Formats: C-alpha cells, sequence, structure tokens
DNA sequence: ATTATGACGCT
DNA sequence: AGCGTCATA
C-alpha cells in the first residue's frame, strides 16, 4: 500500500511532428498544402518509394512503403514531392535541417532527448513545479488546454468530435485537486498546459504542426501521442492505464513491436498489455530475461523509469545506399566510385557538424551487404577516422572490405554488393 | 526492389 | 568489437 511505488514522480512529454517530411515539403511549396500528397524517394522503380503521407492521402489508403505507382491507383490525384538526390543518392539534408529548427525551439522549454528525426522527449517535472508556484493555487481553465484530450474521458452518466473532447476535458478539470502541489494528476495537467505552449511555439516559428503525449514516463507519453493525431495532444494519467491497457495489443508498446512482443504473446498465451499483470516478476524474468521481465512487470502497471536523456544531437553520422537487384556492384571501379560518393556526403556532413557542434568523430564504421543474404547487414568493420577527407575515408573503407571479394579476378567483385554504408562514430569535444 | 537512417542490447 | 533488434521519415 503506502510503499508501493506508483511511477508518478515525473512529468514526461513526447512531441512528434505530423506527417513530417510532407509538412517540410508543403511549407516550401504552398501548392501542396491541404492536399493528398506524399514524399517519395527515387522514381524509376514503380514511381518511387513513399516515405511520408499527408492525412488527406491516408484517407484514400495511401501508406508508407507503398510504391508511388500503386498509391496513384488508390488516389489518382495524389501529389508527390521527391527527396533530393546528390552524388547519385537520396540526400536527407532538408529534413535534418528542419528537424534542428524544431529541436531548438523545444530546447527553450526543457532538456530534450532527440528520439528520431521528428520527435523528442521532454522531462517537464521541474518546469511544472515552477509553473505551479507561479499559479498560486488557482484552477486551470479549459482555455489553457485548447487541443488536449484526456484519455478515458468522458465517461459515465453530443455527437461531434470536438464536443467529446471538451466534455472529457471538463470532467477532468472538474475533478482536479488544484490545492495539492504534489498531486500527480495536477502535475500532468500543468505539464499539458506547457506542452500546448511548446506546440504553439513550434507552429508559430516553423509552420509545422505536431502532436504530443503527456504522461509519467516515456513509453506512456509515446503511446499517448499517437492516440489523437494529427495536431492534438493527449494526457494519459496513471489512473487511465488499467482501462487503456485492457484492450491494448502488446505490439503497440514501444520495444514490443518485434520478436520480443511476439514471444510474449505466444509464450504467455495473451493478447493485451493488461493481461501481463497476472504474472509474477519472477515469472516474466524467467521467460524474457532479468531486464525485460522487470521492465514488463512495471510497464503493464503503467510504470517505467527510463530517463529522458540530455541529448539533442545524433550520436552518429552515417551514409547508406542499397543497390537492389540488377544494380548490385560487380566491379572494383563501381565499388570504389560509390564509396567515394558516400564518403563525400559524409565529409560534407561531418565538416558542418564540427563547425556547428564543436566535436570530432574518431571512428569510421564500414558495412556492406552481399547478394543472397537475408540480413540487412552482411559485414561490419571499423577503422580509425583521423581526418575529414572523403578520399582518405573511401580508400580506408575499401581497404577494410576488399578481402570480402571472393572473386579470383580483382577487377570483378563477387558476390556483388547490394549495400554500402559509411558511419562516423565515437565523437570527442573539439 | 521500400530505402535511409539511428539508438541500444548481447556476448 | 561485430552482430542483432527495434525504431522512425
Ligand atoms: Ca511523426
Ligand atoms: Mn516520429
Ligand atoms: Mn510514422
Amino acid at each position: 500500500g503506502p510503499h508501493m511505488a506508483t511511477g508518478q514522480d515525473r512529468v514526461v512529454a513526447l512531441v512528434d511532428m505530423d506527417c513530417f517530411f510532407v509538412q517540410v515539403e508543403q511549407r516550401q511549396n504552398p501548392h501542396l498544402r491541404n492536399k493528398p500528397c506524399a514524399v517519395v524517394q527515387y522514381k524509376s522503380w514503380k514511381g518511387g518509394g513513399i516515405i511520408a503521407v499527408s492525412y488527406e492521402a491516408r484517407a484514400f489508403g495511401v501508406t508508407r512503403s507503398m510504391w508511388a505507382d500503386d498509391a496513384k491507383k488508390l488516389c489518382p490525384d495524389l501529389l508527390l514531392a521527391q527527396v533530393r538526390e546528390s552524388r547519385g543518392k537520396a540526400n536527407l539534408t532538408k529534413y535534418r535541417e528542419a528537424s534542428v529548427e524544431v529541436m531548438e525551439i523545444m530546447s527553450r522549454f526543457a532538456v530534450i532527448e532527440r528520439a528520431s528525426i521528428d520527435e523528442a522527449y521532454v522531462d517537464l517535472t521541474s518546469a511544472v513545479q515552477e509553473r505551479l508556484q507561479k499559479l498560486q493555487g488557482q484552477p486551470i481553465s479549459a482555455d489553457l488546454l485548447p487541443s488536449t484530450y484526456i484519455e478515458g474521458l468522458p465517461q459515465g452518466p453530443t455527437v461531434q468530435k470536438e464536443g467529446m473532447r471538451k466534455q472529457g476535458l471538463f470532467q477532468w478539470l472538474d475533478s482536479l485537486q488544484i490545492d495539492n502541489l504534489t498531486s500527480p494528476d495536477l502535475q500532468l495537467t500543468v505539464g499539458a498546459v506547457i506542452v500546448e505552449e511548446m506546440r504553439a511555439a513550434i507552429e508559430r516559428e516553423t509552420g509545422f504542426q505536431c502532436s504530443a503525449g503527456i504522461s509519467h514516463n516515456k513509453v506512456l507519453a509515446k503511446l499517448a501521442c499517437g492516440l489523437n493525431k494529427p495536431n492534438r495532444q493527449t494526457l494519459v494519467s496513471h489512473g487511465s492505464v488499467p482501462q487503456l491497457f485492457s484492450q491494448m495489443p502488446i505490439r503497440k508498446i514501444r520495444s514490443l513491436g518485434g520478436k520480443l512482443g511476439a514471444s510474449v504473446i505466444e509464450i504467455l498465451g495473451i493478447e493485451y498489455m493488461g493481461e501481463l499483470t497476472q504474472f509474477t516478476e519472477s515469472q516474466l524474468q524467467s521467460h524474457f530475461g532479468e531486464k525485460n521481465g522487470s521492465w514488463l512487470y512495471a510497464m503493464c502497471r503503467g510504470i517505467e523509469h527510463d530517463p529522458v536523456k540530455p541529448r539533442q544531437l545524433p550520436k552518429t553520422i552515417g551514409c547508406s545506399k542499397n543497390f537492389p537487384g540488377k544494380t548490385a556492384l560487380a566491379t572494383r571501379e563501381q565499388v570504389q566510385w560509390w564509396l567515394l560518393q558516400l564518403a563525400q556526403e559524409l565529409e560534407e556532413r561531418l565538416t558542418k557538424d564540427r563547425n556547428d557542434n564543436d566535436r570530432v568523430a574518431t571512428q569510421l564504421v564500414v558495412s556492406i551487404r552481399v547478394q543472397g543474404d537475408k540480413r540487412l547487414s552482411s559485414l561490419r568493420r571499423c577503422c580509425a577516422l583521423t581526418r575529414y577527407d572523403a578520399h582518405k575515408m573511401s580508400h580506408d573503407a575499401f581497404t577494410v572490405i576488399k578481402n570480402c571479394n571472393t572473386s579470383g579476378i580483382q577487377t570483378e567483385w563477387s558476390p556483388p554488393l547490394t549495400m554500402l554504408f559509411l558511419c562516423a562514430t565515437k565523437f570527442s569535444a573539439s
């Protein structure tokens, strides 16, 4: 009872941009705004591969991973924007730079953890405490939460969407104890007020809309964020977790979308996150290991302790290209040319990074895939990265992989290469 | 013939 | 270190 940790010590948010690469292209080209549209890379093979889709286009059934030619079958008026191509490959610089815009705004409010190109976690615990003492114990108006959903509400004893949102919010605010500076529900609510402000700032200063989740930890904040996309934010309280989890497929929780999650389902014979509560911590540890078992035992009760890491910049800078089917590299001159292409983009990004961020990478990782291998990567070798020079890096990369050539002829490369990857790692302050 | 990334876990 | 898992546009 009195000693049962409830994992309600923190306020954590996850902010995720809506249809992010699409919004980047729509800002640039006003003709794409408020239209079914998607972002595509390459074009020759089946119209190119879709990597982002506007909500108008999702209404037609267009999804990520779809070939654009196939997407056009569902949505003949689908508009497309192409990823830039430089040095023979897709170049994602525009989206990386747009990401920096958003991350710098978020950093004004709190320490952030960059979790992807389009999302970051925020630990708002301290900011909430500050805002609470500022408020001087006066109630929180619904007007301060104009885009917030309270998950699980309304409930108990209007047929429009916005009507339902306000009803739930009213019920929530009506129940709040604003006299208690330590009530977790109140702390989450103030957290949500700050996130409204953060999200307003992002939209004002970039033109980009986003969604957000506010809860007591990262996993719940991430889950919350997706519940009412686009352009809305969702508060998932500790108390909302039993009902929420009672019909929540296990694969929906971050880190359980793959083999581990499938094993939880198969081994335990369950489907929903809430069903995990019936197992002892030792039982879960027996099946899924010490770390996973403890994590599952607490997570199915809404509790997780993974900190928001103070890290706004990516830890690695990498350049990758596939060479599918018949385009696989079968000559040494081919392999060397593409290593140079990759190394030149890497040099460009590394030099910008050194100037912007006062650091230098010290290790070069080289990875390849060979025709036939189901694995995404076939071989990964590291060497020293001592100078930001594309010609040196590409020569070094070749040196570390050249023994993979099974061909007796050194001019030929066998078996052909279907992927090259160069990654700079192990940064030090400079 | 989704592709281009990027973090973190295991041994 | 090299490999695997899981994740996101
Ligand atoms: Ca997003
Ligand atoms: Mn995202
Ligand atoms: Mn997505």
